[PDB]
């Protein structure tokens, strides 16, 4: 499928639970905590980037915020927890810039889905966009969905019809609308839970 459209204010819910690092996207799960991709999380850890709340091309900012510690996945499953620096360098409070998505509890195949985040940020000045499609196969941890999605686009959450969280990407295929995600299971939704702070 490819049915993309920028999210130009990103105050609203969900769109104030999703976040940006410098490559990819993540998502906001609990008080000072996100989700995303492994290599997101680390890549970050070398140059130290602070992650923006939101960020949208005309939405009033939610803060740059500096990353305190990353929880990785101790399975293969490509998912980390990033914990943040509840205030940031401007006197902004994370948690009164963002929303906490609630878990999906899993979903079917032709359920329809929207990926959200910040493909080709780069090169976009890191607008927000949401890319709809439908969930192709579930197995275990592994779930295919053809929403279209580029560069940029790793860590960023999957919503169901209700704005729930059911996953987030982690890879593309070929030359893109077959993607790949970390769908969470209760073991994973066990996992992340267990690692929001408190």
């Amino acid at each position: 499928e490819k049915n993309v459209k920028e999210i130009t204010d990103a105050t609203k819910e969900p769109y104030n639970s999703v976040v940006a690092f410098v490559g990819g996207t993540g998502v906001v799960v609990g008080k000072n905590t996100i989700v995303t991709n492994k290599h997101i999380a680390k890549s970050n850890d070398i140059f130290k980037n602070r992650v923006s709340a939101h960020h949208s091309s005309k939405g009033k900012g939610g803060g740059n915020y500096d990353v305190k510690d990353i929880v990785e996945y101790p399975g293969k499953e490509d998912l980390a927890i990033v914990h943040v620096h509840e205030t940031s360098t401007e006197g902004l409070n994370f948690n009164k810039n963002v929303s906490y998505t609630k878990f999906a509890d899993g979903a079917k195949v032709k359920d329809r889905i929207s990926v959200i985040g910040y493909p080709k940020g780069a090169q976009t000045k890191y607008k927000m966009f949401e890319s709809t499609g439908t969930i192709n196969h579930i197995s275990g941890t592994f779930m295919e969905f053809d929403a279209y999605a580029q560069p940029g686009n790793s860590g960023s959450p999957v919503l169901n019809s209700k704005h729930e969280l059911i996953g987030i990407l982690y890879a593309g295929s070929g030359k893109s609308e077959k993607n790949f995600g970390v769908y969470f299971t209760p073991q994973l939704k066990e996992f992340i839970q267990n690692n929001i702070e408190k």
